[PDB]
């Protein structure tokens, strides 16, 4: 009845999840689309494209410059004479206006540039100049202390009957495409790095399954309703018990009703802004559903056979809060040392984002003996501090690993002191 | 005499599942020819073969596509002139019938294939065509909008004479060969594979552990149907025990009784359709073969010197398992979230099966600090989820890290209460 | 009050270890440059500067050498012909004076080198000969057993206006560049490396933060003489108590005045000797820092609601002292047995800091797979200690593993006793 | 005083083993040296020597074939013309005699060989036939059915002038290289591989340490002598109990007993054949200094302050015996699982030593994200098996993953019970 209404929240939320994993299967065969598109235009353009080489696509020489440059060049002359498929670049004229390209071959350079590296000075009017070349589809050079950055943008319609495969129509897709050459560094090595957006409208010549997210949509809503007014009970009981765990019986009905809406507002609302806001309100349902799960089984327990366990949940909170603040401490200074240390010889101790992931390494012998082992076997410096590596190390590997089975394990005697209180 | 008669069970269990790891020492080196027959076979045929190349192998260029056809096509002229081996190119008419080629040089296409990608339309009889050239063992050229895909397929015989080694006569193993170039993604980027089957006939100029096999399936026998009549003495005791753990004084006898009859099924009957039913009714078998190190163990404590842990195995089942409802529910979920996130940058999190992959990177340290350090270090997206996928990682990693040795260890004061009934 | 002077010490540690952290950014992202300019200059001399080519750089041939010797002898007649910035080669005689080169061509050799292998005898004067060739920023040969090592020194400035993008001058870096063939091993192969030194000297053309820098010695030395002074507190009462855990209420403060002091000790006056003195230093504050978070959960317990686990913290000390002098005997005998069998087929167990790095693979299961597995698998020899790699490493993964649970868990019950003492 | 005896067997034991792993020092840089040797000559001899690609070195062709083996052959004429050392071919005849090469070319071929692999059959007197060609040390073509193998057998001397870095006078070691092809497969395939053997001789123009090893041995007796007698105190008590754990008092006399005359039989008797029975008297050795690290320890504890856990020790021995004996039964046919599932896809389960390997994988994090995602991806076969690969491997993590903690647990609750005893 009315736990039938939540457990058909239950279900229902278990069968729209059936309905997401089903639309995030779509998606993601969408986004094998997209990321097979992707994978084809990189080698495809790519004059030079190399598996992982584009972790150092860089022209040492000047003529290792332009060459490309000439290489891209004949790139966008001959296209439609060499492509696999049939790509259309039409006008298309960017960035900047006036007129059209369609490779728009564009270059940032220093505006006042005065710079005597063997006089350590400069007039710079830090000023960048930027100059474009339009190549219709159907030779310059310039100064190597002069650049600041250069770029070849042109578009490439291409139309999509590997959706027929899909059994749908083929549709358009654009790919804008800036070729940038960034002189940023300015330091004689310079990577270039291709760019592109694709533009999905349909072909010129041109909904169970839609229904059935809506209808999901409204059950929940049945279910969210219901959430707004057992909470109205529950909120008319805190009126109550004012005037007189768990932990979501209210709380996960709110949180419910946040799943649903979130649900509903990736749908239509900001489902007109699709990619993205998809993207964040799933971040929204998922939490529904493992709280789908999680509540599930929390009114299906019947007791677990007896809440003993359930009982266990909860104690270790009053001291293991405490617990997990000093240990979070511990785990701050020594993220201090790892920023302090990881700069002189490290890739691991890179950034907070990398003093973090040495906390994956700490806990997680994944990270133990590749570092420990080989920053022992030192890129480093300073063999003092070749001792100081494998010190700080091993003095880092040592504590944690000693310490965090007591936290959870004098936990594990003092629920069994709170077992103690309940294994009677 | 009858607990000789069950342990005679296990030791010739034990000593025929020395003949299983024997057969399975024979297959496997066998299946060491086999393999060993597979990689020769992929690198001589391998115009171009390079290891893990095998993972990129697609013409870009139309260039790219008809050459390799002449490469291969000049393989199938002059294969007699160059093997390092003999080949035994004879008729193989393939692989539809007239008559014979050997290398059928076969193409699909579309059949209505009207497709203005810069119109965005088409008009497809989305039937495809196939066409053939003959090539007698002893230069045409396509469209490339008009492709499905290709194929080459050919035959050519070879002999055993490594099996001389083998202390073998010579037999016969014929090389089926399709070399298909496969045009279905239609992207401009197009991957060759090449298919081959191999007919293992005898040599036509052309068994005392056979027998042993044979004496095995008896003995094994003598046990399966000793565990038909315990079982009988135990279903007179289920119509006595009606009429008035320990789990497999009956429940293994059937299941060996189970493993004893897929061994026997193996062996002859579906040994007539060797290759796959021998490695599934082998499946069967290491059940009992694990079950006869078990039971064998179980039948062999001597009470382990009295049956304390005998007793520590079972209680914990009545808690423990609403205990792994919860966690899995909670797993679910998290593999909901793994299939949510997954899709924006991952490999990791890439099928129901990749979910299950990070669920050993969950437990095991071996997924932690390459995927949560390298997801962190963003391959990814959209900084907020830059955010995202460490808050959603690190989020991940640290409650199920917290908590599975709680429900171990709640268990291990809890059966420590179980222990408490049973350490005095 | 004065417990607010001390907590304006942990705050305002934590406010300087922000700015510490700070600092350490700053130098990350300076060292980035650094490490940026780094790599820059070893691509560019790299006259076949390959990734991890490093690892074999090394003439085979004699024409293998003398060509290269062309090579980067190329290199310094047209640097300026070909760099990617600007260079600057001016006189920088080296290594020894007289006058300059730039590129000193030096070469080491032996001085009396009388050596038949053929005969197995010398007459060696063990003395070296070392020649040098000027080589005027704008060919000869020698003996294939006579020389000892070979280099070519010499000094190109360049400037940084990089440094403009961190809107700062450019400045002048000096890069001196030995280029050594090291003939040490006389073994037919020759390895080539290259060094060189940069000076940071201002452009010639040519602080709030620096300040604050300042002003937070001063808030520490509040601090710190705080500690001088709660310490006189302190030892006035050690005068008392002599005369009538914790641990830190005096000791952090010696140890806090440390790492406040080490912290000014790298700010001025070490610091202008400043690299290293620097690393250093910070080595000691961040003891501070990481003292900083605990003494500050120390103090920020409330009794954490009531020090029951920090009176779990103490008492295992007593017998897990004792119990670590036991395991650290064996960790010492095990790895006497890495030192023994490492080096027979090894490179895991291959120093004292081998030896070490296999003790991270012995608790971090990072280096079991791998290890016993590949040494399993057999580079090794003699196929008794092809038994007897896997008889050690699966004997030696074994105990351990078996026991170290039991030392933290025997503790797990006995500070459960100290807990039988305390869960009450 | 006596325990002053066997106390200075220990430190004396902790003494010599600073001799031994000094002695392994000393080795350990030999063997970087007989290492360093041996990468040395694989490079240099290697016409087309590539890292790892030792692991694919073989002719497809015929062509490929006798091409490498002009290469060589010019190797052979000209190595003096060439080396970048100066190596020594001497007479040195072999492999069979009359009379010295010194490259001698032999091949191995079948005898009586008739093989139509087109016919199935062969007339093979199974006999081989080698013949071979002498190259003094200043062109044939052969049946690639006919061959069996190839090789080229000849030596060339060195002399080590390194030492002299070593401060060691110039030695003798010469290099005896047969190049085999090995054409056993005779699968179109062939392996080429090049072996050597070094005499280690003097310089023809030809001990402080060697004594302090000896006199080592000389305490090490007084040790073990001690040992002899001590044993003989306990011989005459072990007449006197009759007559009427600690577990070493005897026993670890007569092994460190052992332990000082396996070091004593590496240094002069065995050690006149030196190498190998070097590396396994030091196995023996080893056992006797952990043995040395453990029972000092043992008479170090001064009852560790009061003998608790060294009661803890003893008594789980009692059950987890019959436990370790019930969870190697798992092991096994786990194992018997990991054999045979482990053919039809796998490198992991490979041997009873990839079985064993697995068993890595499976208690270590190493082995899990790698084999179960991997073989989850399925290089495999047959999607019911693409089913079963998963259902096995996730199978197969799970109980153990399970069940080894409440091993150690249920002993950690045990001698929780024993520490029930023993707590108190």
């Amino acid at each position: 009845r009315k736990p039938c209404k939540l457990m058909l929240q239950v279900v229902k939320i278990l069968v729209v999840t059936v309905q997401l994993i089903l639309f995030g299967l779509s998606n993601q065969l969408v986004v094998t689309f997209r990321e097979e598109n992707t994978i084809a235009f990189r080698h495809l353009f790519l004059l030079g494209y190399s598996d992982g080489s584009d972790d150092t696509f860089a022209a040492y020489t000047q003529e290792q410059l332009y060459q490309a440059i000439f290489y891209a060049v004949d790139q966008y002359l001959i296209l439609p004479e060499i492509s696999l498929g049939r790509y259309a670049y039409v006008r298309g004229g960017g960035g900047p206006w006036a007129n059209g390209s369609a490779l728009a071959l564009c270059q940032r350079y220093y505006h006042r540039g005065h710079v005597d590296p063997a006089n350590d000075t400069f007039d710079i009017d830090p000023r960048v100049v930027t100059d474009c070349i339009q190549v219709d589809p159907p030779n310059l050079t310039l100064k190597f202390h002069k650049l600041i950055n250069v770029t070849i943008h042109f578009q490439l319609k291409t139309i999509n009957l590997q959706s027929l495969i899909n059994n749908e129509i083929p549709d358009c897709y654009t790919f804008s495409i800036l070729i940038t050459f960034d002189n940023k560094a300015h330091s004689g090595r310079i990577p270039i790095r291709l760019e592109t957006k694709t533009h999905i409208q349909e072909c010129k010549h041109p909904s169970f399954r839609l229904l059935f997210d809506v209808v999901v949509i409204l059950t929940c809503s049945l279910s969210f309703l219901l959430c707004a007014r057992s909470l109205l009970r529950g909120f008319l009981l805190q009126n109550e018990f004012v005037v007189f765990f768990v932990n979501g019986w209210y709380i996960l009905l709110v949180t419910s009703d946040v799943l649903t809406i979130s649900g509903t507002v990736m749908k239509i609302g900001i489902e007109a802004k699709n990619l993205a806001s998809y993207d964040v309100c799933s971040i929204l349902l998922g939490t529904s559903t493992l709280l789908v799960w999680v509540g599930v089984i929390r009114y299906l327990t019947f007791f677990h056979k007896y809440n003993i366990l359930i009982a266990t949940l909860r104690v270790a909170l009053p001291s293991v809060m405490r617990f997990c603040c000093c240990v979070a401490v511990i785990y701050l200074g020594y993220c201090f040392c790892g920023w302090i240390v990881l700069g002189p010889y490290h890739v691991k101790f890179r950034s907070l984002s990398m003093v973090s992931e040495c906390l994956f390494s700490l806990i997680n012998g994944d990270d133990m003996f590749v570092t420990f082992a080989a920053m022992q076997a030192q890129q480093g410096h300073s063999s003092l501090v070749w001792l100081f590596s494998q010190l700080y190390l091993y003095s880092f590997i040592s504590l944690f690993i000693y310490m965090v089975l007591s936290l959870f394990i004098a936990l594990i005697t003092g629920a069994y002191d709170t077992i103690k209180h309940p294994g009677g």
